[PDB]
């Protein structure tokens, strides 16, 4: 499902200032990550990323496509392509407490500067 | 508005092969820039960026914001936020023309494994 920058600004409430990280840098985060699309899949040589976090099956959720992820999440990455975004958030404060926003963001500068344009 | 997958596969036609670039390769840069938004505007400190090739205000397009624009393209920074693709595209192809796919891509790995995904 295509979410709208709106519905996306809901849906993430229960992550806002996790880490220290506002609701509009979240949105702004999944705005270029997958352009607020839950059932967004990406394909690498070596891993698959899936959903609007777009999370990975080499490290942080098992796939059939590689069975040996360390699993961190402790989940299949499937359950990032519902339209249910608890799980997908739980997860996702992990990655962030164990990789830090640049798991996302290749410079942080990108979500910093007129974060009000990410308000609903 | 939010097009798809698709959608952008059969408006970027236009583009097929320009400067080498395939078509899947146009919806993959359109994936990661816009999220197939035509409607998408992001704003720095210094510069807006319009719609679905998020292309600038300082260098390509004007608008009310910066006059002091160089305007290479010659138009209105608004008409790259209707569900009209043909003036992007020629602005598009001038911009490839000028500075490359680097314009949308840090590197140009990121839109050439599995190619085949972005095909419609
Ligand atoms: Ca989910
Ligand atoms: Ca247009």
């Amino acid at each position: 499902e295509q979410l709208t920058k709106c519905e996306v600004f809901q849906k993430l409430k229960d992550l806002k200032d996790y880490g220290g990280v506002s609701l509009p840098e979240w949105v702004c985060t999944a705005f270029h990550t997958s352009g607020y699309d839950t059932q967004a899949i990406v394909q690498n040589n070596d891993s698959t990323e899936y959903g609007l976090f777009q999370i990975n099956n080499k490290i942080w959720c098992k796939d059939d496509q590689n069975p040996h992820s360390r699993n961190i999440c402790n989940i299949s990455c499937d359950k990032f392509l519902d339209d249910d975004l608890t799980d997908d958030i739980v997860c996702a404060k992990k990655i962030l407490d164990k990789v830090g926003i640049n798991y996302w963001l290749a410079h942080k500068a990108l979500c910093s500067e007129k974060l009000d344009q990410w308000l609903c």
